[PDB]
């Protein structure tokens, strides 16, 4: 295996394929697989649950073969060479040599044949969509995923295809986010859970250019192709909660207000909320929202805002971090809150669109 | 105690005094003679900021939680007016229809640095003080048992102010002219003090007044006053640290040398990163290896005079120097494999660096 490649054509691929990898559990999992075949250098990184592959075209002389080498060390070497450096690589059994100018490096190898390899699988649905749509879908919901919950299915994001819609859903059992976007082709009904790190990888591979994303889903795997990057993950083997059953059934009290005005008021009140429980109290009355916070030390914050509200007065408590997370994800002019009573969840949406919806349970407070 | 002031006028003061037990997490607010003073302290140093009060106000003082008060002010909208009124065990803060009640501790409980007397005084541009500290601060010790190294020497000599910092392995010294004849004097400022002083100094052209006592230093710029205790011990004499007669001279591009060190270090021991330098006629070779038997080699074209020699260095020590220099060409002055080396910018003799070698 031999190749020579310009520094900048190797650098972003190395960064991308290292995504799935600080302290590898076993050494080969801290390595990348390098493969030269048919005019292409392929680079692969994996954590045993997902893999990221980059294809790099070779315009300079090369010889086929494969090995694995430490990802961080190889990336750092390539990054540290000067702009435009020509990076020559040659496999020499238990070592891989790297040379550029009068810089020389020898890296320890492990066999390509020992590199873990996600199984082949069969796609059952395939579709294309703009990068921006996938970005919107994930950014709208990712913050509501659980983190290290014993309920493993919640530490992932539901991807659901239905008719001409792709939908993401995330929840940690306290708050839920759901987003639906049209794709312009009719899809079979599929519902799959993508693991935490996989959602991060999908997000990371979106360059923000005009390349479309091609998605394939099977029973136990998902794959996304963007440019010369191919991401594949195993799916989480569980049954996700149904968002339709958690949306409040008849939330007739409707509040409308400016997103940023609400966000900044909640942020200020939060300063004097209980440090652990983060509770704020909302008092809604005719065209007015009062937000109060107090902590065990008896300090107090009060914010009064002009809003549009016609329903009955009520008082309801929320974890202010859950509210702030939603307002931060909406990034819109105006927000609608849909309330029922003091012991029931609130539904929050962009006043302009029902494409995303957020459900937050109240606090006893 | 009552005042009303624009948020804008509080922001910089608040960030400055939030820099240094429970009452130490509070700020002292004092209204007197048409001024609001804000003070923060950690018992070893204090920062005072003053803000003029044109709106009606009433004298008095209290202490409130620093981070809470700062976060409230910062969290209010651009252009906000902030009204404050003391109500016994609470301090009321009002802006528009935002209202806050903070718990207070009495002003009388707020720690004061003992009064002291100035012995040496001079004014210099804050830019000069920044340059002196930036040139040297990275060589201070952190939490050494030799407490006098956990800080920076400030020395006046002739017409110069000099800073010296060392951790026992490497040393930095920088001298700048201040345009007046000074007494010969030296004090050690604690490292946390150095960092707080440095953070008080922005990019402006602004006179800085320094007053040094037996046990304290004070620095005044604009409407900020920083005071710190000094460290009471015997600081090493940099003159005895500088190589006395280096007979080997290496000159190389600063950035080329930096990047070669940085690359080679990738394959050094991760827990203790060093490289070997081999100097010979017109060339520098830098090598590294690790327990996995991985190896790096860098060859540079350099200007060199002297006998061939091999010498090792701690990567971080050399990188810290080259990053501080930010110049075109660097000079290294060597003696032998077991002796310290001096490193300087080829085009400036304002700062010098000494680094002990590392055995590999
Ligand atoms: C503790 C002792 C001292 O004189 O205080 C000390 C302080 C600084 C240094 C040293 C020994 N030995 C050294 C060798 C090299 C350098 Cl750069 C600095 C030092
Ligand atoms: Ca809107
Ligand atoms: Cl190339
Ligand atoms: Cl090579
Ligand atoms: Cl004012």
């Amino acid at each position: 295996m031999k190749f020579t490649v310009e520094r900048e054509h190797l650098l972003k691929p190395l960064q991308q394929v290292s995504g799935p990898l600080g302290r590898p559990t076993l050494p080969i999992l801290g390595n990348l697989l390098l493969q030269v075949a048919d005019g292409t250098l392929s680079l692969t990184g994996t954590d045993l649950e997902m893999e990221m592959v980059a294809r790099v075209a070779l315009v300079q002389p090369h010889e086929p073969g494969a090995t694995t080498v430490p990802a961080r060390k190889f990336f750092d070497i390539c990054r540290g060479l000067p702009e435009g450096a020509e990076i020559a690589v040659q496999l020499e059994g238990e070592r891989m040599l790297v040379r550029s100018g009068r810089s020389r490096f020898s890296l320890s190898t492990l066999p390509a044949a020992d590199f873990p390899n996600l199984d082949d699988w069969q796609s059952e649905v395939e579709f294309t969509l703009p990068q921006a749509t996938m970005k919107r879908l994930i950014e709208a919901t990712q913050f509501s995923m659980a983190h290290q919950d014993v309920r493993y299915y919640l530490n992932g994001m539901l991807f659901e295809t239905e008719g001409e819609e792709l939908r993401t859903v995330a929840t940690d059992g306290h708050r839920l986010a759901v987003c639906s976007m049209p794709i312009g082709q009719s899809l079979p009904s599929h519902s799959v859970i993508v693991p935490r790190k996989g959602v991060i990888e999908l997000m990371r591979m979106l360059d923000g250019g005009d390349n479309p994303l091609r998605v394939q889903i099977g029973s136990n795997n998902i794959r996304a192709h963007v440019g010369d990057f191919i991401f594949t993950s195993k799916l989480v083997d569980g049954r996700f909660p149904d968002y339709r059953r958690v949306l409040p059934k008849n939330p007739d009290k409707h509040l409308e207000a400016g997103c940023d005005l609400l966000k900044q008021a909640f942020a200020r009140a939060a300063i004097l909320s209980n440090e652990k429980f983060r509770g704020v109290r909302l008092y809604v009355s005719e065209n007015q929202l009062k937000i109060t916070a107090n902590n065990p030390e008896q300090e107090e914050a009060e914010e009064i805002l002009d809003v549009t509200y016609s329903g009955a007065e009520m008082e309801i408590g929320f974890n202010v971090s859950y509210v702030l997370d939603v307002l931060n994800a909406l990034k819109c002019e105006n927000v609608r809150m849909m309330l029922t009573d003091s012991v029931s969840s609130v539904q929050i949406e962009d006043a302009a669109s029902q494409s995303a919806a957020y459900v937050v349970m109240p606090m006893r407070l």
